[PDB]
């Protein structure tokens, strides 16, 4: 909308490594998958002790997320003039292992205007994979695909590098609201940086004289 | 198409090594699958680091390539007049231990136009069999038959060596383009070996003389 | 023997949809929120201690 009206096919990109310097080869999917799901899975653990009565569980692992999507390829209708085998040669190549490096292809998938995990691509690398030819002609060159692929998460180590950044920073710099206090100022500036700024060295970092030395406009920096 | 429209069947080739060297015996099935799978997967484990930089995820193995391919078999329509079990006294032998070394016969599926997963041929060793024999005669000649295969993967050592060998065998040979620098081209270089190759050793083993020697169309040789 | 009681774990599914008139804000703008919240955290690596509530439920 608000321009035209064409379809977006969604691209298969792939890479080498994992930062994307060097570059494989690349394809885009006719036949939109029509669902895709994105499956998330944090593993717990009860925490058990033998004192107390309080209930609690443990934080184990964050298995990743997994793009499941289905893709369907055609060579039989008169629009279709190119093989749908020359379009499966990529898919069986960016989703197996490089032929130099035992590692695969890191598969960035992405569509027009869909954010995918918070952002408008998703990475990540094809743990597996399965094409049914269900239509041969008389000496089979195949004619229908039916593809299942199903990818993990594995971003970048930079991009997840600028995203606990932007979250927890270094410095706080918290401002002061009329009717202010040390204790609620040091709370405040303990959510910015979660780590639970005591109002005595909020009060030492700023060199301020009589732990009432703020005067509602001005900003005190937490470390 | 193009020329004609006789069938294809698939031919299933046998040998004894790994190699092609030992030719076993190859049997023709006909009545094609209708529908082959080939399904791939690539196994991976999470790091559990305790850092808590990065989430990732290790590649540990990646499972071999599996086709699943069912046939069938049928002899009363007067057309078809060979019995079903000397065609299945093939699938029943080339797919088991053969008698004279101890181990399953490599076998090697094709079709006439069909590109498996990226050659022209499914090599690979039979996982699994099953033969369900539904209808039968006064005396039991069966005819009729139901075959349903499943292959591996197992290429031979010397086509595994010989799709390493092109891609990045050792030299690169790059050429320049206008308005070009050394960690362009070295970046250039580095994606036809995947190996990070360090401009200052491109400069050592060109013969440069002041890291701007290049003129625009001349090659430049980046080994390792 | 009593041994362990495992957590009270709530099941509980929805929907979102925006294209009937009625519905203009785009369902990425809501989802960009249950995809955050239930995900670790870039600020502690962590869950983030949800919780659901209902009007007299």
């Amino acid at each position: 909308s608000l321009l035209e009206r064409g379809l977006s096919k969604l691209t298969l990109n792939a890479w080498k490594d994992r930062e994307g310097k060097i570059p494989a080869g690349s394809m885009s999917a006719m036949y939109n998958p029509e669902t895709i799901q994105l499956d998330y899975q944090t593993r717990f653990d009860t925490e058990d002790t033998i004192n107390t009565a309080s209930q609690s569980n443990r934080y184990v692992i964050s298995e990743p997320v997994g793009l499941n999507l289905t893709l369907l390829f055609d060579s039989q209708m008169p629009g279709n003039t190119t093989p749908i085998e020359t379009q499966l040669a990529m898919l069986k190549s960016l989703c197996a292992v490089d032929a130099a490096t035992g590692s695969p292809y890191f598969l960035r998938i992405t569509w027009g205007k869909m954010r995918w995990e918070n952002k408008g691509w998703f990475a990540g690398r094809a743990r597996d994979l399965s094409v049914t030819y269900t239509l041969f002609d008389r000496d089979a060159t195949p004619l229908r695909a039916t593809v299942q692929l199903s990818l993990v998460a594995d971003e970048s180590f930079v991009i997840q590098q600028s995203l606990k950044t932007q979250s927890a920073p270094d410095r706080a710099l918290v401002s002061v609201p009329d009717l202010a206090s040390l204790p609620l100022l040091a709370l405040s500036a303990g959510g910015v940086l979660a780590s639970s700024v005591d109002y005595l060295s909020l009060a030492w970092d700023n060199d301020l004289d009589n732990l009432d030395d703020f005067q509602t406009g001005d900003f005190l920096r937490a470390t």
